[PDB]
């Protein structure tokens, strides 16, 4: 927390297979963790060009850069210097499944992300393998305390070429590398996000992504 400055750089390494196509990516980026904004510049360094829509990788590329109001304890920033991990299964409504393991560490004042992933059963004539997608809609994730970690649940929608959407459901567990004590847990809360592709080149083997992410407790009145 202490260690997370108003400006922070990040670097990411990714290795994965989707429908039996192996690849690797690297990234460099920076953001403003307390403002909830970040940019990543992504290179497909192995296995490019990808025969699947780069969009399905977008949510793999940074929880430290969520704006948390003062009243919401920040699980992610609190976890440093030790860092944290996250694990996810994304299930697409046409049968695609993507599982991901991520490690987040802080090294020489830089955030370091290591990602491994496997995608299976994306339909050969579906929008993902035919690259007929056009980015993500804005979203709300709900985060729940669970045994000293957080569970995240989010329904997302991939925009399609003629209009319309392909839907998927994200189930994530976030785990701190810090011991149980010395972590103040939030209650149940929400993160609203807008992830946008800002630049791309060479059939998505270079991609620049921007994210804005802001946390909130539900502001609706309660009758108890």
């Amino acid at each position: 927390e202490e260690l997370i400055k108003e400006n922070m750089p990040m670097k990411l390494y990714m290795e994965g297979t989707v429908n039996n196509h192996h690849f690797k990516c690297t990234t460099e980026g920076e953001g403003k963790p307390y403002e909830g904004t970040q940019t990543q510049r992504i290179k497909v360094v192995e296995g490019g060009p990808l025969p699947f829509a780069f969009d399905i990788l977008a949510t793999c590329f940074s929880k430290t850069f969520i704006k948390h109001p003062k009243g919401i304890p920040d699980f992610f920033k609190q976890s440093f210097p030790e860092g944290f991990t996250w694990e996810r299964v994304t299930t697409y409504e046409d049968g695609g499944v993507l599982t991901v393991t991520q490690d987040t560490s802080l090294q020489d004042g830089c955030l370091i992300y290591n990602v491994k992933l496997r995608g299976v059963n994306f339909p050969s004539n579906g929008p993902v393998m035919q690259k007929k997608t056009l980015g993500w809609e804005a979203t709300t994730e709900t985060l729940y305390p669970a045994d000293g970690g957080l569970e995240g649940r989010c329904d997302m929608a991939l925009k399609l070429d003629g209009g319309g959407h392909l839907h998927c459901n994200l189930k994530t567990t976030y785990r701190s590398k810090k011991p149980a004590g010395n972590l103040k847990m939030p209650g149940v809360y929400f993160v609203d996000r807008r992830l946008e592709r800002i630049k791309e080149a060479d059939n998505e083997t270079y991609v620049e992504q921007h994210e804005v992410a802001e946390a909130r407790y539900c502001d609706l009145p309660s009758k108890l």
